[PDB]
């Protein structure tokens, strides 16, 4: 599913990320923008053999098992395909746990370099919220 921008907003905010750790919604959605284009199918492979999954690019290093990261583990306690659904609750859950790991969104190297220090909340500007 490719997400429309106020549509994923809304979703994400429904899910309580809104403000979650005290990160914006523009914060989230630019996030989403930069690492999946919105897409809940993407998947991008690092050299280090783990693999990225969803519209947030939750890292199976750490994160889910995909039965394919030697030495990894799976603190979310999902498979990784549970983050390419349609269906973002997984992927939500999943982040709030990322973003309270000690280093906020930092973990998202997309939003450190394209997010951060931006104005986020361009990214919800006329969504009725
Ligand atoms: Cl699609
Ligand atoms: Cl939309
Ligand atoms: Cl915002
Ligand atoms: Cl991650
Ligand atoms: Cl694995
Ligand atoms: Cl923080
Ligand atoms: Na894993």
């Amino acid at each position: 599913k490719v997400f429309g921008r106020c549509e994923l907003a809304a979703a994400m905010k429904r899910h309580g990320l809104d403000n979650y750790r005290g990160y914006s919604l523009g914060n989230w959605v630019c996030a989403a923008k930069f690492e999946s284009n919105f897409n809940t199918q993407a998947t991008n492979r690092n050299t280090d053999g783990s693999t990225d999954y969803g519209i947030l690019q939750i890292n199976s290093r750490w994160w889910c098992n995909d039965g394919r990261t030697p030495g990894s583990r799976n603190l979310c306690n999902i498979p990784c395909s549970a983050l390419l659904s349609s269906d973002i609750t997984a992927s939500v859950n999943c982040a709030k746990k990322i973003v309270s790991d000690g280093n906020g969104m930092n973990a998202w190297v997309a939003w450190r370099n394209r997010c951060k220090g931006t104005d986020v909340q361009a990214w919800i500007r006329g969504c009725r919220l």
